[PDB]
């Protein structure tokens, strides 16, 4: 953790804003920790919290993840790769999700988020697992404003990272539903600039990326399965004062491999 605080320091001043990185060794239990307390905006990285809390409630609705979903085009939403393909159509709740998670998909992320009761259920679902940082406030597009101290929308990288081992490879969701979870991370398509790019070719591999764009705000969480050791949990988020500054898919994998080679690679 002191081992990477300078070459951290120096990362975010070339980049120009502010990267917050928690990474867990699930093995040994080392921890890397660099700005993992602050709030950054989660953008779309929320769409995996999501699939996991319609996971835990398909645990008490047997048929929810292949009960259809029909939509109108006013449903629509800016960037809805997926569900652009289906609206004469429909989808179901797990085609929703996987669409969420590994195109992050608005309009399916939003027909989700409606399921189980707004911002305020995916925030409910993420208190039962013992997170008490995340909030999800606003729908797609407008959570994504990544406002300077706006705490709207926002989690901290270890809050991100706790969570996502929790669901991942803990106990937060039952053993066939924990595998679909990482089933869709794994088959992420956004990701492939960001954690990654800092992975070798023989590592497993599930994330999901967040792009708010705006005030230089981009993130990427994900668990990795090194060969040979426990598998690495880590979140990597950035933001940036000014409006127009951009956020950096380079930036994100760096900071990956030094956290990385933080707790020993
Ligand atoms: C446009 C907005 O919904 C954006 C966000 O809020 O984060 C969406 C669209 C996308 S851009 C994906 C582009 N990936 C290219 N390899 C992101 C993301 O990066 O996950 N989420």
């Amino acid at each position: 953790t002191n081992l990477v605080a300078e070459p951290f320091a120096k990362l975010e001043q070339d980049f120009g804003g502010s990267i917050g990185v928690y990474a867990m060794d699930t093995g040994s239990g080392a921890t890397v920790s660099y700005r993992a307390e602050e709030r950054f905006p989660l953008c779309s990285s929320f769409k995996g919290f999501l699939a996991a809390a319609v996971l835990a409630r398909s645990q008490q609705q047997a048929g929810l993840l292949d009960t259809p979903i029909r939509y109108g085009k006013n449903a629509l939403v800016p960037w809805s790769p997926i569900s652009e393909k289906y609206l004469t159509t429909g989808m179901t709740v797990a085609e929703l999700s996987a669409a969420a998670v590994q195109y992050s998909d608005n309009a399916a992320a939003n027909l989700l988020l409606k399921e189980l009761g707004g911002p305020a259920g995916l925030t409910a679902f993420m208190r039962s697992i013992g997170d008490t940082t995340f909030r999800l406030d606003r729908w797609e597009l407008e959570l994504a404003s990544a406002i300077p101290g706006d705490a709207r929308d926002t989690s901290s990288p270890r809050a991100v990272t706790e969570s996502l081992q929790k669901l991942t490879l803990g106990s937060a969701l039952a053993a066939p539903q924990r595998q679909q979870f990482v089933d869709w991370l794994k088959g992420n398509t956004t990701g492939n600039h960001r954690i990654r790019a800092a992975v070798p070719a023989d590592w497993a591999v599930g994330d999901k990326t967040g792009t708010c764009g705006v005030y230089g705000t981009a993130n990427d969480y994900a668990v990795v399965w090194p060969t040979g050791r426990a598998p690495i949990v880590l979140a990597v988020y950035t933001r940036a004062p000014n409006k127009d500054d951009k956020h950096s898919e380079a930036v994100i994998a760096a900071a990956a491999r030094l956290a990385l080679e933080g707790l020993g690679v």
